């Protein structure tokens, strides 16, 4: 019948906790260490307490993306609302890029305006919690689902940014004669952030461009299909992916003309669903006749 | 043979001119009206001459997206590099959102710091060219290809932003007693920008989520297919789209068991390619047997 029905359902549920819990943890931390600013110096933690609101924002946005992904397939969005996950993830990552650019420009400003001073010891304790809080905010998002993996890279990034004042603070406190080791620290650590976002960006860009999923390999799939009896030649094998774990596949095959078709494609479906989980298959089951010199449109992926 | 080979090839060529020409026009304008700043007041046009560089940047980025779209299909990117167009377009539009947010924040700053003054007559002539130049930069991008349509919305947006100082300038010159009609102008006109970007964003988001293309209609396609003789029931009709004009389709059909299959799907392909151009079709041609009460996974798009 070519439609097979808890292994997937439960996973949407786990992340839903791995985010709501992390969002709540960041909520607690932001609340506490902002009320610890009104009842003390009022320009102490707000600047750090800022970032925490950004992380919370990204976490709630990723959770919103999950809730969207839950929605059922419609007439307009046929396959379902799945890629909403990847979309929210890519939006969050571009927001990392934007926020980091903003921070780098403010660092350059502080450089061009060295007329500024901050007590280099209380500057550390405020950094330590920010590092510690980020340590916790990361280890909960330790990968997975495109949504959580987008929140982790978003969290880890803050960690490098978080120490980027601590490791700077110590160098300021232990030798305030320098005063210009902080901007270079923000620079290099923003670059580290950007490297991690480069990894995730490459992966989700390959996803959005209907690229074959990393988890698989095209020529391996052609071998795996052609390794079945009745077939003679498989042309136009396209295999893209939905968010992460919904691999689709669509192929033309040319089988033994006098052979019964439907058993051949049934066997192909069994072989494929045996090697790896699917989400749909539409094998066209063409005939022996094919205009081979003209199949250049479906000769093979050049690569 | 199910593979049919100048109607499409020439279109990549037209836009390639509709961008390179517009990029060059903006290049000319920026050059001229920046050298008209060194040889006069040096804080006159640079701020306007700034956004021209942003428009040029977006135009060259869209052209880069086109050049990517030209690349052939590979083993990793099976369908081809097509959606690179949509990706570059969405990036450019999010950059519109970012730049407009930046401008709105600087407007709020000018508000909270009314300690500032600018001659309200020379402020107009610098605005008029910016409006005129934007008038020209837009009417060349008058739509189409996802790349150009992304450059037009990007250009038109600057127009509203461009007059957003002129219409402000006049009100400053004709009554400098007000001095606070400029921020509200930037506000409302940024909102207009954001509305246009909302339209384009909705469309390309529907595209990226494998939504059926606007140009078509699902139930219309089911009627158009089921209107052919041999078929009995079509389930799991998925029809997404590549960038704009590469519509794909993939369907299971259940036809008369004793009937010859391949003629049925050949006729379906003829009917579809008759109603509207395609880019691929993989009709599975299932049998009469189907487990109807269990097809809930392929019952129909709820909507
Ligand atoms: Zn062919
Ligand atoms: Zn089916
Ligand atoms: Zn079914």
């Amino acid at each position: 019948h070519c439609h097979s029905g808890e292994k997937g359902a439960n996973e949407y549920a786990y992340a839903k906790w791995k985010l709501c819990s992390a969002s709540a943890i960041c909520f607690i931390f932001m609340i506490a260490e902002v009320v610890g600013g009104h009842i003390a110096g009022s320009l102490a933690v707000v600047t750090d307490a800022a970032h925490l609101l950004i992380n919370l924002t990204s976490f709630l946005l990723s959770l919103f993306s999950l809730w969207l992904s839950s929605k059922p397939p419609s007439k307009r969005l046929t396959f379902g609302w799945h890629r909403a996950e990847i979309l929210g993830a890519l939006l969050s990552i571009l927001c990392i890029w934007v926020v980091t650019g903003v921070l780098v420009y403010l660092a350059c400003e502080r450089l061009l305006y060295p007329d500024y001073q901050i007590q280099a010891t209380v500057m550390i304790i405020v950094s330590s919690c920010a590092v510690a809080a980020n340590i916790v905010l990361t280890v909960v998002l330790h990968q997975a689902n495109a949504s959580v993996r987008a929140a982790f890279v978003h969290a880890l990034g803050n960690l490098f940014q978080s120490i980027s004042v601590l490791i700077s603070a110590l160098i300021i406190y232990f030798k305030p004669e320098y005063k210009i080791a902080d901007p270079i620290c923000t620079f290099i650590f923003s670059i580290l952030v950007l490297a991690s976002t480069i990894t995730i960006l490459k992966d989700f860009s390959i996803l959005l461009m209907e690229g074959v999923p990393k988890s698989l390999n095209y020529s391996g799939v052609k071998e795996l299909i052609l390794a079945v009896d009745g077939v003679l030649s498989v042309h136009s094998l396209h295999i893209w992916s939905l968010t992460m774990n919904q691999v689709i596949l669509s192929a033309h095959v040319a089988t033994a003309a006098s052979r019964d078709s439907q058993v051949v494609r049934r066997e192909i479906a069994k072989a494929l669903s045996k090697s790896f989980t699917m989400h749909s298959l539409t094998i066209q089951m063409e005939s022996p006749v094919d205009q081979d010199p003209d199949c250049l449109f479906c000769e093979d992926p050049c690569d």
